[PDB]
């Protein structure tokens, strides 16, 4: 409808693929050459479905902070014979607050989704589903089962992915720049 659509539009056509895990269908960014993030409670395995397609794991890793606190996000490398458009330049750098964000999903439940959910603060701690999580990103909206992976990006960057909600807020967990050097 506006810029926010427009660059959340770019982002979803060429940067994501849907995951599946024996604990669901996952919207799934892929990052740059065979690497792409995943929620942590997806608990990527050996093996991973991309699209319907039987996939080998070459690496995952469970991110967490310095103090041995979770993030939420893990990295993937995919056994893909394909890469993905080199996004990096649109990851921040720090941990920021944003106005005018857009949530984006794609799976065989929720096809071609976007959700303005206006202002996103920089919420930080969470006891998400018991477990102490920080870098937590917070918007008002009743965000349901079926959004987790979901991309969060304003005009210009991809701020984080969608990890759970309380029924009136959902929650995302931050992407870095520095995640994702090499």
């Amino acid at each position: 409808m506006g810029p926010g659509f427009d660059f959340a539009q770019a982002i979803m056509k060429k940067n994501t693929v849907i995951a599946r895990t024996e604990k669901g269908e996952f919207t799934m960014l892929g990052v740059y050459d065979r690497v792409a993030v995943i929620p942590t409670h997806a608990s990527v395995g050996e093996i991973i479905y991309i699209n319907d397609v039987e996939t080998r794991v070459l690496d995952a890793c469970a991110l967490r902070d310095l103090t041995d606190t979770n993030l939420e996000i893990t990295i993937v490398k995919l056994d893909r014979n394909q890469k993905f458009r080199d996004i990096r330049h649109f990851l921040p750098r720090c941990e920021d607050d944003y106005n005018d964000a857009v949530l984006s999903v794609h799976t065989s439940k929720f096809p071609n989704m976007y959700i303005p959910v206006g202002q996103v603060t920089n919420y930080g701690f969470l006891n998400l589903g018991g477990t102490p999580t920080h870098r937590i990103l917070m918007y008002n909206f009743p965000t349901r089962a079926g959004q987790c992976g979901g991309v969060v990006t304003t005009t210009g960057k991809v701020i984080g992915i969608h990890v759970g909600g309380n029924g009136a807020q959902g929650f995302a967990a931050m992407l870095l720049h520095s995640y994702f050097t090499d």
